[PDB]
């Protein structure tokens, strides 16, 4: 199957994972004060899904880079001990495995 379908299947696997729910929509400062002063390259799953449907992932590498940015932002903002960082780590390992199939 083609790259678009391949990438979309990976999104579906990531979205279906139990720990995906914090990452589904753009970060809201209601629960994350000063987020956009701290994180200058924000990313979330809905935004990736919009890019994918809009034809903006010209290569799989660009999709990977956005996914990895979303995880890096979570760790940077929430810190190493956050429950959310643990979720990010779990989701990132799931993502790596999905990406290789």
């Amino acid at each position: 199957d083609d790259d678009f379908t391949a990438m979309y299947k990976v999104l579906d696997v990531v979205k279906a994972h139990k720990d995906s729910w914090p990452f589904l929509e753009p970060v809201d400062e209601s629960y994350a004060p000063n987020y956009y002063q701290i994180i200058k390259a924000p990313m979330d799953i809905s935004s990736m899904e919009k890019k994918l449907n809009g034809g903006l992932y010209c290569t799989k590498e660009e999709f990977v880079n956005d996914m990895k940015t979303m995880f890096r932002n979570c760790r940077k903002y929430n810190g190493e001990s956050s429950e959310y960082t643990k979720m990010s780590d779990n989701l990132e390992r799931c993502f790596h495995r999905a990406m290789m199939k």
